[PDB]
DNA sequence: AACACGCCTAGACTCCTCA
DNA sequence: GAGGCGTG
DNA sequence: TTTGAGGAGTCTT
């Protein structure tokens, strides 16, 4: 079986052997699923070939698949049974026969039907074409007959059965993503995957029925087309899609399904048609912003900020955004304490976002603008440090640089991981609680790289008493313990797909016991608390290098800053953190 | 010099059709 | 979201 | 005529 069709049986079997998701078709649907197995090694490649190119008439002249079969014309006549492919015989529209043809193909036929400009561009010729057909449908049968005859034998893929296809893929994709925003790297990777062994518990439903996933899935369309609009800097056609989104948000808001959707827990209320409204709300303050609509962007981060139904880890990104536009761009400062205050009250602001605000208020108490207002009322400080380049050494990256000079100032030993090396180390360490039995709707299939609760609040909190039981163990670990459970973890689980443990981080197993044995169990325990704690608002900001000594054991976590970058919130905040723990952390500057 | 802010990025590549 | 570049 | 920017396709055993 090649990678294409591998990636596809094992999407298929996945979503499957899910007795709850499979409540989501129609026996007619099942049926299909059934025909697909029913087909030949051959019938199944060719079918996946087609899925994966874009819905649309294709000539056989153009069909070529040497690892499937020499001549495809057998392969096609299974499929063509089995309902999955249509030939010739059904292509009727006129407007996909003209669509079909080339260039020349169309200028030689417009000759014979003797159109007004024969030489011009094809969309013209084809609306001629049309035109022409329309007013003499005589004609237009024979031009139908002469476009078909050009074109030649062709095939087109039966909408029907690739919906079905569709929605698996759907019901799977969700699970795959751990952030926001068959996709490439599992098309040609997940037949070859391993996955971590865990216990499947579903004890929630996500979507009621059919016509609600169908809902998830169009809002999906839409998100997915604002994105593409907002990606190629199309941001009128953006704003009057997130315009029909809220009016299409709108009109739904009354629905009985969304009041089963705000009694499902955070982990699962993602995977739900209001949360992906709210994150194309998201989008929408973010288009009126970039068209300089800052009081209309206002409006929509306050409606959002309204209610904590959907996507309360946003909150924070959302706070700090109002407090800016209020304050930079309305020059609103009343408003701009307000909204930093309710900011900075509310819990599901966290790290960065957190800070930022505070940030805003000690440049508002110290502001001779804001004396006709009250009072109004931290991070530690940090060793920066200065080296220079030309960037070569030849060509080198500045952490590179940066490494070098640790080299020759006694640190033979250096890794530039960013968040992989602590994430990494958290994973191997915590392996057998991040996939621990019971914690219902968790893992609701054999194809997850991590519990669906992970980037949640949940994840600590479902877990309480193991995590707080192993980190105590971990703060009080003698070098042996720890080298033994990274160990353990390392030769069970090697090559299995986690989404927090990057297995070629570290040159060898070594490498990684050297480093837990010269971090220790105060430092090790610190880190993997804050991650296990909030994983959404932690995973970002570790300094990109750890350096340690091979004899001595002295180690320095640095964020290596080129000449134009400053601390970001969240790698000030870590590097705070890091030092309360009693690990030395640096600023390595350099210039040219 | 520093800092706060807006803005853009989005995989890498072949092949071939047709403005 | 995070990172890189340009602006005042 | 002559051509190259853009779109569809492809990628891993
Ligand atoms: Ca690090
Ligand atoms: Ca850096
Ligand atoms: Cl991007």
């Amino acid at each position: 079986h090649p990678y294409y069709l591998r990636s596809f049986l094992v999407v298929l079997k996945t979503v499957l052997e899910n007795e709850d998701d499979m409540l989501l078709f129609d026996e007619q649907e099942k049926g299909i699923v059934t025909k697909f197995y029913q087909l030949s090694a051959t019938g199944q490649k060719l079918y996946v070939r087609l899925f994966q190119r874009k819905l649309s008439w294709i000539k056989m002249t153009k069909l070529e698949y040497e690892e499937i079969a020499l001549d495809l014309t057998p392969v096609i006549e299974e499929l063509t049974n089995a309902g999955f492919l249509q030939t010739e015989s059904e292509l009727q529209e006129l407007s996909e026969v003209l669509e079909l043809l080339s260039a020349p193909e169309l200028k030689s036929l417009a000759k014979t039907f003797h159109l007004v400009n024969p030489n011009g561009q094809k969309q013209q010729l084809v609306d001629a074409f049309l035109k022409l057909a329309k007013q003499h449908s005589v004609i237009g049968a024979v031009i139908l007959k002469r476009a078909k005859a050009l074109a030649g034998q062709s095939v087109r893929i039966c909408k029907g059965p690739r919906a079905v296809f569709s929605r698996i893929l759907l019901l799977f994709s969700l699970t795959d993503s751990m952030e926001d925003e068959l996709s490439t790297v599992l098309l040609v990777n997940l037949g070859r995957m391993e996955f971590p062994s865990y216990t499947i518990n579903r004890k929630t439903h996500i979507f009621q029925d059919r016509d609600d996933l169908i809902r998830y899935a169009a809002a999906t369309h839409m998100l997915s087309d604002i994105s593409s609009a907002m990606a190629n800097g199309n941001w009128e056609e953006a704003k009057e899609l997130a315009q029909c989104a809220k009016r299409d948000w709108n009109r739904l808001k009354n629905h009985p399904s969304l009041r089963c959707h705000e009694d499902l827990p955070l982990f699962l209320r993602c995977f739900t048609v209001g949360w992906i409204y709210t994150r194309i709300l998201s989008r929408f303050v973010e288009i009126l912003q970039r068209l300089h609509m800052y009081e209309e962007a206002v409006r929509e981060l306050e409606s959002l900020l309204s209610q904590r139904i959907y996507c309360p880890d946003s909150r924070g990104r959302w706070w700090d955004r109002l407090a800016l536009n209020l304050h930079q761009h309305l020059k609103r400062l009343e408003p701009t304490i307000k909204c930093i205050t309710e900011g900075l009250a509310d819990p599901e602001v966290r790290t960065g976002h957190r800070l930022s605000l505070y940030q805003r208020a000690v440049r508002l108490r110290e502001s001779p603008s804001c004396k006709k207002f009250k009072h109004l009322f931290a991070v530690q400080d940090v060793k920066h440090v200065t080296i220079t380049g030309r960037f070569v050494m030849v060509l080198c990256s500045v952490e590179e640089l940066a490494l070098a000079h640790y080299r020759r100032s006694g640190f033979d030993q250096g890794i530039h991981g960013e968040g992989s090396t602590f994430s990494t180390l958290y994973g191997l360490l915590l392996w057998d609680i991040i996939f621990m039995d019971g914690i219902p709707d968790v893992f609701r299939n054999a194809c997850q790289a991590f519990p669906l609760d992970l980037c949640t609040d949940s994840f600590f909190t479902s877990r309480r008493p193991a995590l707080e039981a192993r980190l105590q163990l971990i703060h009080d670990a003698p070098e042996e313990s720890l080298r033994a459970w990274v160990a353990a973890t390392w030769h069970e689980q090697e090559g299995r797909v986690a989404s927090l443990v990057s297995w070629d981080r570290f040159t060898s197993l070594q490498q990684a016991q050297d480093l837990v044995s010269c971090l220790g169990g105060p430092v090790l325990s610190g880190v993997c608390r804050h991650l296990a704690a909030d994983f959404r608002h932690c995973r970002g900001g570790l300094p990109d290098l750890v350096v340690w000594n091979s004899q001595s054991r002295h180690f320095k976590l640095v964020e290596v800053k080129g000449p134009n970058d400053r601390l970001s919130h969240k790698q000030m905040i870590w590097l705070a953190e890091l030092q309360k723990l009693g690990a030395e952390v640096e600023v390595c500057h350099v210039v040219a």
